[PDB]
């Protein structure tokens, strides 16, 4: 089939940067970016910036955001499956984040910080289970690439990138997401409702150093990791 | 196929009352009630009462409620299709309200009353279109029964029934829903995104009088209306 790989990491760890060198390594590699742009301008399929609304008032807008974020991701991921630039021969589909990071990293953290209440979190989990019982199986992952960077590196890369919505994100929030990533992907101690994930191979790339100096090594490790699935 | 009929009306017009006499008229008739009970106790598939949360603070909770309401309805409606008490022979499936009342009566009214903002309403409409593009076609209606009662009759029936959450519902809100029902189902002037609905037969039963005295006439009219689809 199409091999499906998610790329996971903290805010500003270097996912779009990493994603932008993949297509040139192999004509058979496709990428489904996180639709962060539709989150910044909500429009049917100039509107609200729901990402901005969550960060300005997260106890008001987290559920709405998290629900919209994950639905719009599932849609973009499905559309690239049947998007039949498969046929292909040796096809790999890279997902920028996943429905699993949406729920177990981001939505979970907001619930634990009291930005979703029990009713919101119950609803979200029920929607998320149900959505994946329909429109998953097909989204299942063969592998995960974890781009690992300290919270402080990420706080600096947020400044570098300059996305308006992220400029007030405190270190404390990024550290919370860091530990949840480390639990899921380094220690593999996270309990999820998706049994096969516990067994999915993970490649861990330390991307704290500068991208130019790391590039050659990263590519070797990506190609080798791919060849084993 | 299975004939699908929705029963539409204002809050407390007499939908559950009407629904409770259907099964005894014909062994082939099934009913999918509106899951108002799961709305009053949110639980995965003692929790929050999201219905109560919407009415106590509708500008905070309308989007969440309206989104949960309609997803849980679509799920109960699907599950009764494949619920294969079809086979049957002459099978009729009655839906207590529909995805169309959810959007064009209730969600629309809350958006127009500023209980959803543009971003919420954009998201809701996008979710609703998308949900029906997947999990509809199969939910399409052959007919609609409109149970018609004045807003004042309904305000009285709310008192009679005594559902705690509805006791503070003002006449003004019920009147708004009344006119939207009258536009969709009596005048047929409502524009929707579902072209076939404009042509769907509608039976209109005036249920302002007492149910006991009306019963015999209602049954005649239901059976005849059914025989013509
Ligand atoms: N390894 C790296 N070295 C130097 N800069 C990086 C590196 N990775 C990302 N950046 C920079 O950090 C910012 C965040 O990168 P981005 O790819 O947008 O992260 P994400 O997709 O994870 O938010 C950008 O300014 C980018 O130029
Ligand atoms: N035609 C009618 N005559 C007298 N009472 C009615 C009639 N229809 C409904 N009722 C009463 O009105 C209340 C609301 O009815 P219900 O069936 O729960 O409405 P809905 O399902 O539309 O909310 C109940 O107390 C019920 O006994
Ligand atoms: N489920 C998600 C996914 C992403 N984000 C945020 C992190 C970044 O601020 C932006 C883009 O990744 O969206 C989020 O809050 N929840
Ligand atoms: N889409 C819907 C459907 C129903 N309701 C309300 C009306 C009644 O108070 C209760 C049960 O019909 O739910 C609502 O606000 N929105």
């Amino acid at each position: 089939r199409i091999k499906k790989i998610s790329i996971e990491g903290n805010i500003a760890a270097g996912k779009s940067t990493f994603v932008n060198i993949l297509k040139q390594l192999c004509e058979d590699w496709e990428v489904v970016p996180e639709p962060v742009a539709r989150w910044c301008n909500v429009q049917s399929t100039n509107g609200g910036n729901v990402l901005q609304m969550m960060y300005e008032k997260p106890e008001r807008w987290s559920f709405t955001f998290q629900t919209y974020a994950c639905l719009s991701r599932i849609r973009a991921q499905l559309a690239s499956l049947n998007g039949k630039l498969k046929d292909a021969e040796k096809p790999v589909l890279f997902f920028e984040r996943s429905v699993y990071s949406d729920r177990y990293i981001f939505a979970s953290n907001l619930y634990e910080s009291e930005c979703m209440n029990e009713t919101e979190w119950t609803i979200y989990q029920d929607w998320h289970d149900w959505m994946n019982n329909q429109f998953g199986q097909s989204l299942e992952l063969d592998g995960i690439i974890y781009l690992q960077a300290t919270p402080e590196t990420c706080l600096h890369r947020i400044y570098l990138r300059g996305r308006n919505e992220e400029q007030g994100i405190p270190l404390e929030y990024l550290e919370k997401l860091h530990y949840k990533h480390e639990s899921w992907l380094l220690h593999r101690t996270l309990k999820t409702n998706f049994d096969y994930l516990q067994e999915v191979p993970i490649l861990t790339l330390d991307v704290n150093e500068d991208f130019k100096d790391k590039y050659e090594s990263l590519v070797e490790k990506v190609k080798e990791f791919l060849s084993t699935l």
